[PDB]
């Protein structure tokens, strides 16, 4: 009857942390301290739908991304998704979370013209 | 120059930064379904004492359910969250993301389609 802890080891708790990389609901893209693609999680790269590993996050950006007037605290999709970015500094590089707010701009925007 | 993937030191490293940042929660059981770690969105989310207890002893002060909670569940502090819980080869992972902004907007629009 044997117990275990993701914590039991450093090969235990990175198993376990890839793991909530893979099957959370927001994108993470791991930048390498000369900005490029080191690894990027599923939802990410599903929202943003081009080559990441490998790709200056510069470059990625001018293909992924495709800003409108109208985007305020969040920044436009090729496919029209509006997503929100939160850029935090790594020890070695960069993590960008990227969240999708398609849906809650959408209600909000329901909203408004329900009240006219 | 430098990498995340440099080390398996330098991996978790960063994986760490992604849960303690990251914008849900996570909660992460062992096979005992004890809580072991609990990320800050968790433990901000759900406020109880979280590490070292029992799972099923938190859902019984965290939780509040009401009829209307649908593919959400209640926080007893109000909050509509939804969990994501899934096998972990060591335990269990909960995610926690709350839809509490949602399903008032959403109510906000029942409410104005009903006039």
């Amino acid at each position: 009857q044997e117990q275990h802890s993701h914590l039991d080891s450093l090969e235990d708790q990175v198993e376990r942390y890839k793991q909530v990389l893979d099957v959370m609901p927001a994108g993470v893209i791991l930048l390498d301290t000369q900005g490029i693609v080191r690894e990027a999680n599923p939802e990410a790269q599903r929202l943003l739908d081009v080559p990441l590993v490998g790709e200056k996050w510069y470059s990625v950006i001018q293909i992924a991304f495709a800003p409108r007037d109208d985007d305020g605290h969040e920044i436009s999709l090729r496919n029209g998704r509006k997503v929100r970015l939160a850029i935090s500094a790594s020890t070695t590089g960069q993590l960008i979370l990227i969240t999708d707010l398609t849906e809650t701009r959408l209600l909000q925007s329901r909203i408004s013209d329900l009240q006219r």
